[PDB]
């Protein structure tokens, strides 16, 4: 287990933020530091290891409270906004982890202590805790991975979410006119969210997610 | 102003891209490599398929046409979502690049994708829901399936590179997990390792068990919002 390297990781991060993670190849990160590649490899064997070290490294930028306190909705909300701002700042976090094994670096584990801690006081089987936290973490990640995706897409096409929605209007009408997608149509007729800006959309999605967690907790702990 | 891709034939270009991606991942199936395979030339394909992103979008909807969900909702929403989940996981396992290839913000609105979405969205259509609430609960369900299978594929890919699978990784990491518990700093990590069952089930049993807890949470929200 992979758990001064640190200065290597920081230069990697700087490159990945600007030019994407592919561009943070091992030759370049050397260039960035003013060293030749042969020493880099001593401290950081593989590019897979570096990505893992970068993940943990940037999570160290963030600081949550030492303990969540009893308001699990306010604590998860704080964790949500921190995590979103970290992914927007380091968009490669949304697509870079390709492996199955979890990252057990100190900073990753510190933050999970806080997020798991929020529902840690409840008398739940731990796999139920992980299931509810899974719901919460899934919402934040799906949303922001999609957000990042729009930005990466815009830089190529010059068409962002709002502009894509307008230009897709005619195709959408064709699909409605097909008559084969009555639920898609009811979504297009009735949804409010896509017309909210990003910050308000995220927050209102988070409140719905939090209410679903809440409703589960009332089930397992009436009333 | 480009028109949607959805607005020598297309179907043979796509089926040919799918074969190179199945066997050798989505990178090994470019326009160059797809031309080669068909017995045709680099620029003739750009008539049918302008961009590689356009090509991937067609590849996704093509393979989604291998799954056939029912025409109609059914009152048992738990069974419905379970069927959808099992069918999505089998697909993704047959086409692992499904888990990673979609990197854009815009949704794939091919016909096979939307045919499948009618069934998934129709499952809670029974209920008195504002549409954004429906979408929120479907989001919880889809995120479960998607994280699960994408992690499952991650392990398969990691293991080809390392020759160390999920079980061998848990085994090999015991000493370090034990150092981490001994530090005293990670009490929730310790509890998880001491009490979790899931990662000791096989994948199929673990998939189903997590699904069941998810469905119970959907049920608790439906009861509150729509008695
Ligand atoms: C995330 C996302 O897609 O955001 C979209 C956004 C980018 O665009 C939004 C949008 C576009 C265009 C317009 C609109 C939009 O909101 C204006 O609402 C609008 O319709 C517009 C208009 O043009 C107008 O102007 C227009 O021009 C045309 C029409 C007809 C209406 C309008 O005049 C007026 C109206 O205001 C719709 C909006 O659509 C959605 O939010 C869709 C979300 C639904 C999620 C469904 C997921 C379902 C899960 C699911 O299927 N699970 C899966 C499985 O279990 C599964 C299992 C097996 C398997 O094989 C598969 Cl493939 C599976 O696939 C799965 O996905
Ligand atoms: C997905 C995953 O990690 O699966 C793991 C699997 C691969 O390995 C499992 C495992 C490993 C080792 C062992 C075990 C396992 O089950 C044997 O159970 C075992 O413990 C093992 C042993 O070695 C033994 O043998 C052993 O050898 C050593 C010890 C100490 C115990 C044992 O003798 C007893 C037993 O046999 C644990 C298992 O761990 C989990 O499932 C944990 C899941 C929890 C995820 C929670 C995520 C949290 C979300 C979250 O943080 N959200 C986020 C934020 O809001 C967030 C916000 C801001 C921000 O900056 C960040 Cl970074 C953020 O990051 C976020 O992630
Ligand atoms: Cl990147
Ligand atoms: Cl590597
Ligand atoms: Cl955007
Ligand atoms: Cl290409
Ligand atoms: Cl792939
Ligand atoms: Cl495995």
């Amino acid at each position: 287990s992979i758990w001064s390297r640190d200065q290597i990781v920081r230069a990697a991060v700087k490159v990945a933020d600007t030019e994407g993670v592919e561009a943070a190849s091992m030759r370049r990160v050397a260039a960035e530091l003013g060293a030749g590649t042969m020493s880099l490899y001593y401290y950081v064997p593989t590019k897979e290891d570096l990505v893992e070290l970068m993940v943990d490294e940037v999570i160290g930028e963030t600081r949550l409270p030492d303990r969540p306190g009893p308001d699990w909705r306010a604590a998860l909300t704080l964790a949500a906004n921190e995590k979103r701002a970290l992914w927007l700042r380091h968009p490669w976090l949304a697509t870079a982890w390709r492996n199955g094994h979890p990252v057990w670096g100190p900073n990753s584990l510190r933050q999970q202590e806080f997020v798991l801690g929020t529902l840690g006081v409840f008398d739940l089987q731990v796999d139920e805790l992980l299931s509810l936290i899974g719901l919460y973490n899934g919402y934040v990640e799906s949303f922001v991975r999609n957000e990042v995706g729009w930005l990466e897409e815009a830089r190529r096409t010059k068409v962002d979410m709002r502009e894509w929605m307008r230009r897709s209007g005619p195709y959408a009408q064709q699909l409605v006119d097909s008559g084969e997608y009555p639920m898609f149509a009811r979504v297009l007729a009735e949804t409010v969210a896509p017309h909210m800006g990003p910050d308000q959309r995220f927050r209102s999605g988070l409140e719905r997610l939090l209410d679903s967690i809440g409703a589960s907790l009332d089930r397992l702990s009436p009333p």
